[PDB]
């Protein structure tokens, strides 16, 4: 009876999803935005006010983007003319609306164009970039004070990341980082001079005669990356007589000796700050930890305090060095690290001795750290059952690392498989976000004895809504290949059947540190496969995936395009004999990495797969980043690595693409994998004469992501797959 | 029973024309340049002798492109590293070899990187350009004297043309023109300073790690463009050790008041030089007529010699005014202008005469003058038979107008309705080069008498080879629009059945002074189409047309993309009335001219058409360059014809193309009409939600040409024709 999933219930989503996105103000209370006002509420009793009407900035006369509330609770930040740059970078105006007053501030105000805007952490205080140089309000209604003159477009950057930063090392615009009561503020700053250029066309609104190109620094595999410094200014000193002074903290020389990165800040008191250093051969970090003198107002970063992280197996970090979390006194810390055994557990550190004694320990991992308090440690793990696809909140006792509590396992075990935290200011209350594998769910919950005080939202008008519909199901389960077990997901059609033999979509990304088999609730592409085409959508997670240990993920380092495409190969091998997949309507594809394995999977030759789908592939190590690439890959250099760089490349697998069928597609304006990546594949092909299918989106980025290239695109796909099946 | 004309035997050549290429050397000889060696011929008797043998630069090494011969017979220029530009221009390293001491020149060589090269017509003078810079060698093996120092790579050109002077006005790279007794040098010298520039990715090979940005000065509709100079120098007068000195000839008055052209030179006698100019408005151009003055070493252009040649209805020309055949003396000639009938034939001046006379009158057009003695004109037209798209040689007594003989309609009228010819030194021979109907016959006469000396080349063995094949045939016909008739061609299938009914294809072109409809014979992708997949191939010239008058061809006028598309439809609508089309299946594609008219006609909303396919087209008329674009439709402002620039866009259509499936490929290295004039159709398409099929060649131009992309690109229509068409 009824009614599917539609690509269009996907591409018009009318099925959509609540949230509740809450943000502490202080340890009691959280506002709490809407499509209208913005409310507090009090944690405790869940009675709310209005913090500010919906209708006040009707008379605005701009369309606002997003708000900002001081710490303070006395000023509002009005973020509008978004436009969209990086990943995370983008340009915005911006005005304060002072809450006293009531009025808006109109004297002195940021300037168009801003780059980024923070306010500190406990008053309200402002920093901002602007033009690459950094700006500081001490009131919101003054004049700003220069820290920075040195800022120069694609040169210098100050307070805010260049290209490769942005996407591979700090995952933000942002550079920098308000000590805890505000009065220093540390900021990083990023020397492009010598990075080549990655040039391409935009071709912009039809009225434009000639098309413009777009030129951003962008270090290819082996090529020179951006430099980097470092800063402390204090902004209570800053007079304005002269230049308010920044002062360097530099090396460690372990790091100075040749090529390298600043991975991590983290502030430890008001007085120390912690910084990670990793060395262009992304094998060894080094943390140095400094305190303000102020016998000389200079930063000492005492050798002593001096922490080395290391790999012998790979490369450090999950993707980067992990982050500390001190204790109030800033004279420990902790952070997850790499076991004996390979997998990653939370480490205790006294700051001044370098032997770490491990909290946690099993065949599992710790996610991550969320929360700190005298008596507790708060973190994440996929510890539950043994399955690496879980997540959940416990806590450990500081006094006695024998005594561990789960917060979420049992709150909901059936529905509720997958948790994130967020934790108001001293960690009195926290909201649980269950994920899935049921519907999301959002609860509060007071730290003092872990009570579920409420359900915040439970999507039950959701609910209603999907069992109008023939919805699919996902499992959740494992294989066994050479001794080692390897998780896997389907999302299965309506009314399954072991007997019958379906057409089967291998949804692939194998990256390292990937995770393709969860417990999370999706509702996408796949669901409308499934549930209106009868297809059933697989991703298999196998050898370089993450969170099951270094075994795993650190068995493709130095060997990119080896065994996880094999993996994804043998996976599917192993999906037919399973004894309900048809084995001459197997198809697969990928976005990006996954583009990337897709590719390199239908031109191995090996027969399994009919057809496939490769979306903004990466083509050949060389042309992608510096920072990301050699991560796993070292340098293409004779001396290092080149000899793998050059055979895993897709176009040296040409010939063997006469024996699927191929649709390749790929944005214009691809800062990210360059359209470059494609453009090789596609001459390979032709040299080689292997017809396939192509399209290009004009001035669409690796997102493919606005509103009618979303669907223009989806809508492609499917008509390819369903072609390919029917 | 028995084959076709298969996808294969297009692509892989295997029924070829036989040519018979031959480079007249005087009055009496002639070069027959084989694959193995270069026979002199004689013209009359037909026997021949070994003009060098294959060997002679066994040992050379390198491989010969191109050989040219001086006007003496002295010394052999020799092509090598040839490297393409754009549709004329190359640059190649050259050597000189000794015909009669046959010996290698190595003194004083032309320099690797040579742009263009000729020699004197007498003589064995050279004149070379080398970085943008013009000299003269007297003798192949004496220094070079430097006529030219402003040369700069992009900015100042001397001796060569620029992009758009290369491709739109004098159909080559080369802008330099000898006196008939090689005396003087004659050149252009074009500025670009101020040309803005079209850029693009060009990738290169695989090992290219960033793409480079390729850029070059290239004028759109309305924008900058170059300007121009001339000059002459006396090649007799040069010293070594002093400057040679050009004399400017500037002007003239009525070209000077704006932007202008210098269209076309043509030297008259020793010491007289004829010079058209056209305004960037080319709907008026003056001829000067130049003499040298002995006493103070300049050139004199007497206003009272110079003729007007404007139009109130269109352009001046077909693509550019003609060229003036001058007699004997210099004091008249003879050239193809517009009738006041608007039909284009022969008028004769006189230098100092305003008014001139035709020679030649009716309801049909001179095509070109192709000799002149003192006694005959010998011009190809498409008077026989009233057939627009047939070609023959004529001759015309220039005592009596009366006495016009057809040298070429009676020969052989059943095989032979379409002729080119090649006039050796002072006419005494001509080769007949018969290109259809039937198959390509080459035969050579004397014209003392018009005696049929011999075949040269009759395809016979093409011939034995295509009877155990099913040929498609070729009806050339026309129909009836209000009062004109208008030509169609149709490529039919093998056994054709006017009572069945098939698919039609219109393959199209459509341009202004466009022929699609003629009686060549050709082996191509539409023969394959209808010998193998029974489809019928059908082109019409519509308004716009060429060679059938003034009427026809300045209909579309200031106003591309109107009747010129309108009629197109028109004639795919006829050809269902007839009775063998199914009219589910009516199809359309084209290149270039023809890609925008596709792509306007599949915009149109007229659902004609099930599907087609455009291949590098032009989008919107401000992508293209000046030249071209501002021939038809004027300038884009307001003032002129703005308001249709911007009717006649593909993108403001797109909404109309939910209703066929299109095909777009473009080449991404197209330095003539540009990647994004496709870029800017699929983002239109996109922005309204219509599915499309799309196909980029990477670093292919507007030819896409080299081996493999040109199989590629006919394998990839023929499968999405088959699609549409099943
Ligand atoms: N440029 C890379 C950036 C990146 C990263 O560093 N991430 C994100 C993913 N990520 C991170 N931390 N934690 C998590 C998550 F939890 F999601 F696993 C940081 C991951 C993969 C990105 C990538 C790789 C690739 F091969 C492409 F072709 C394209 C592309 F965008």
């Amino acid at each position: 009876s009824r009614k599917t999933y539609t690509l269009t219930d996907y591409l018009k989503n009318t099925y959509r999803l609540k949230l509740y996105s809450l943000r502490w103000i202080s340890d009691h209370e959280y506002l709490y935005k809407q499509e209208n006002n913005i409310l507090v509420f009090n944690a405790e009793y869940g009675n709310s006010s209005v913090f500010l009407e919906n209708s006040t900035f009707d008379e605005f006369g701009h369309s606002i983007n997003d708000y900002s509330i001081s710490p303070d609770g006395q000023f509002i930040l009005l973020e509008y003319n978004y436009v969209k740059q990086w990943r995370h970078s983008y340009t915005a105006s911006y005005d304060i609306y002072d809450l006293n007053k009531r009025q808006l501030i109109t004297e002195e105000r940021i300037p168009n164009n801003t780059q980024w805007v923070t306010w500190s952490p406990v008053g309200h205080k402002l920093a901002y970039v602007w033009n690459n140089d950094i700006y500081v309000k001490i009131e919101p209604n003054l004049p700003s004070y220069r820290i920075t003159w040195t800022g120069k477009e694609d040169i210098i950057y100050n307070g805010i990341t260049d290209w490769v930063y942005e996407e591979e090392v700090f995952s933000a615009y942002s550079a920098l980082w308000w000590s805890p009561n505000g009065t220093f503020l540390a900021y990083a700053q990023f020397n492009d001079t010598e990075v080549p250029l990655i040039e391409y066309s935009f071709y912009s609104d039809e009225s434009l005669q000639y098309p413009k190109t777009v030129r951003v620094p962008y270090p290819k595999a082996g090529a020179v990356n951006p430099t980097v410094k470092f800063f402390v200014v204090n902004t209570d000193s800053l007079s304005s007589v002269t230049n308010a002074t920044s002062i360097q903290i530099t090396a460690p020389a372990s790091m100075l000796i040749g090529d390298h990165y600043l991975c991590d800040v983290t502030w430890a008191t008001q007085e120390r700050i912690s910084l990670q250093w990793l060395r262009r051969i992304q094998n060894y970090s080094v943390m140095d930890i400094c305190d303000y003198d102020e016998s000389s107002g200079r930063w000492n970063c005492l050798v002593a305090r001096q922490h080395i992280e290391m790999s012998t197996t790979g490369w450090v970090g999950r993707f980067r060095p992990s982050e500390p979390h001190f204790t109030l006194d800033g004279n420990s810390f902790y952070k997850i690290i790499s076991n004996e055994e390979g997998y990653r557990h939370i480490c205790y550190f006294q700051i001044d001795k370098k032997d770490c004694t491990f909290i946690t320990k099993g065949t599992w991992e710790v996610i991550g750290i969320e929360a700190l308090t005298s008596d507790y440690l708060y973190y994440i793990s996929n510890e539950y059952k043994g399955m690496p696809g879980g997540r959940n909140l416990y806590k450990i006792q500081l006094s006695d690392y024998t005594k561990v509590t789960c917060l979420s396992c049992e709150l909901n075990p059936e529905r509720c498989q997958y948790y994130s935290v967020s934790f108001s200011k001293e960690a009195k209350y926290y909201q649980l976000r269950c994920s899935g594998p049921g519907l999301p769910l959002y609860t509060l919950h007071s730290s003092v004895n872990d009570k579920g005080l409420r359900v915040l939202e439970d999507n039950s008008a959701l609910d209603k809504m999907l069992q109008n519909v023939q919805m699919p199901s996902k499992k959740l389960d494992f294989i066994i290949l050479n001794e080692t077990k390897f998780w896997y997901q389907m999302i299965l059609p309506p009314h399954f059947d072991k007997s019958k033999k379906y057409p089967l979509l291998l949804d692939v990304y194998a990256g390292p540190c990937s995770q393709k088999a969860d417990t999370v609730f999706r509702l996408n592409w796949a669901t409308y496969l499934a549930s209106t085409e009868n297809i059933i959508v697989a991703s298999f997670d196998g050898r370089g995936s993450g969170y099951q240990g270094d075994k795993i993920m650190h068995a493709i380092n130095r060997r990119l395009g080896t065994f996880e495409v094999e993996d994804q190969i043998e996976a599917a091998r192993q999906f037919s004999k399973m004894g309900f997949v048809d084995n001459k309507r197997i198809a697969i594809w990928g976005w990006s990495y996954g583009g990337y394995v897709t590719s390199m999977v239908l031109g191995s030759g090996s027969g399994v797969f009919k057809c496939g789908i490769a979306v903004a592939p990466v083509s050949r190590w060389e042309y992608y980043d510096s920072v990301y690439t050699e991560r796993y890959m070292g340098l293409p250099t004779p001396e290092d690595n080149l000899d793998h760089y050059r055979n895993s490349t897709v176009m040296s697998r040409a010939e063997n693409f006469k024996q699927v069928e191929y649709l390749l597609i790929h944005g214009t304006a691809d800062d990210n994998v360059h359209f470059q990546q494609s453009a090789q594949i596609s001459k390979a092909l032709v040299d080689v004469g292997v017809d396939f299918q192509a399209m290009w989106y004009t001035d669409e980025d690796h997102g493919i992501a606005s509103s009618t290239a979303h669907q223009h695109i989806y809508t492609h796909m499917s008509h390819f797959i369903k072609q390919c099946f029917s």
